[PDB]
DNA sequence: ATCGCACGGGTGGATAAGCGTTTACAGTTTTCGCAAGCTCGTAAAAGCAGTATAATGGGAGCTGTCACGGATGCA
């Protein structure tokens, strides 16, 4: 088994468990290898990183929580890894270029 | 393969501070509304003086009955 059908079951590893505390110490841990090793073989199969791109559909499910449902910036950060929504409403304007209140209004 | 270690990138985390937006909790101004109290007015209630043939002593339904002592008080 090549490595590029480990990552290929990566991408469908995480898609129902991005509303889960998902942590590094779960995916390696159920994937039979160690901490650091998944992110070297992680670079050579799909050119992007892995602790990002696991916030990346973090915050691509906040966007779907706000265009659909009436939750508040808050208190969608405490179930995504962080502890308040000061961190959590600053990389939105990385991640879409948009604020975290202006994008329910735009529709 | 299996996995750390590091230079360094990305960040998370702990105060903190930011932003425009719609109501508090501070204090007075305004108007309107209806009284409780005073003043009043007169029709009703309240009070007062007089009435010139002549008239001059209650009882007025009472009590219908018991009988034994003490003090009182004339005689």
């Amino acid at each position: 088994m090549s490595h590029q059908k480990i990552i290929q079951d990566l991408i469908a590893w995480i898609d129902e468990h991005i509303d889960q505390p998902l942590n590094i110490d779960v995916v390696a841990k159920k994937s039979g290898y160690s901490k650091w090793y998944l992110q070297r073989m992680f670079r050579t199969v799909t050119h992007q990183t892995l602790g990002d791109y696991i916030r990346q559909r973090r915050l691509l499910l906040a966007a779907v929580e706000l265009r659909t449902t009436e939750r508040p910036i808050f208190d969608i950060a405490m179930d995504l890894g962080y502890v308040s929504q000061q961190t959590f409403s600053r990389v939105f304007r990385r991640q879409f270029d948009r604020t975290p209140s202006d994008y329910r209004h735009r529709l």
